[PDB]
């Protein structure tokens, strides 16, 4: 089991969602990026595991469920078994990393990506150890009902560049966004 990473797209108001949907109109290349990063494994015969809260799971269009080519795990304390389409269910983030360490998954998983929600990100981010945050800054304000937790710059360092991550401002549907990579080790 390799790397623990968080991936999120956030608006200037730090918004991540609205009535279980993204706060901005769909961005085709931001989405290809999201798919590219979470799907690519840096080891042969290995696949990445994607961890998400129950609401995040339900917010993905059903035809896109489960996320293909990745092991999908849902986080819930109320669910008795994994939702239709999902592979695993854990009652906590710690319980989910533990399972990574079971001979079950131990030989099959490379990277572990946290893809949502606020609740899940906030605990990953407080988790001790090595962690990277792949943040897409959507350079405008969007009405939102769910937000990304504040990033502690005394703990997270913005990287100057990262292989396979564009460093300049992109634009889609008249919306400007840029990709950022933050790293921590505590
Ligand atoms: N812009 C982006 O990058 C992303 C945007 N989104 C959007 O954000 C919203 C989804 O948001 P969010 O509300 O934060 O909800 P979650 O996706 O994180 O779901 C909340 C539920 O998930 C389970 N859960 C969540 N965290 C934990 C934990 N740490 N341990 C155990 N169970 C946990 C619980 O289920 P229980 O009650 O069942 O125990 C909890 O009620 C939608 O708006 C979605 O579209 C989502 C992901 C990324
Ligand atoms: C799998 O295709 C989709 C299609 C529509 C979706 O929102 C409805 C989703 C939801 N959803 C999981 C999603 C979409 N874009 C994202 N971008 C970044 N940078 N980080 C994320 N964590 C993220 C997550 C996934």
């Amino acid at each position: 089991v390799g790397s623990l990473n968080c991936i999120v797209a956030v608006s200037q108001n730090m918004g991540i969602g609205k009535n279980g949907d993204l706060p901005w109109p769909p961005l085709r290349n931001e989405g290809r990026y999201f798919q590219r990063m979470t799907t690519t494994s840096s080891v042969e015969g290995k696949q990445n595991l994607v961890i998400m809260g129950k609401k995040t799971w339900f917010s993905i269009p059903e035809k896109n469920r489960p996320l293909k080519g990745r092991i999908n795990l849902v986080l819930s304390r109320e669910l008795k078994e994994p939702p239709q389409g999902a592979h695993f269910l854990s009652r906590s983030l710690d319980d989910a990393l533990k399972l990574t360490e079971q001979p079950e998954l131990a030989n099959k998983v490379d990277m572990v990506w946290i893809v949502g929600g606020s609740s899940v990100y906030k605990e990953a981010m407080n988790h001790p150890g090595h962690l990277k945050l792949f943040v897409t800054r959507i350079m405008q304000d969007f009405e939102s009902d769910t937000f990304f937790p504040e990033i502690d710059l005394e703990k997270y360092k913005l990287l100057p560049e990262y292989p396979g991550v564009l460093s300049d401002v992109q634009e889609e549907k008249g919306i400007k966004y840029k990709f950022e990579v933050y790293e921590k080790n505590d």
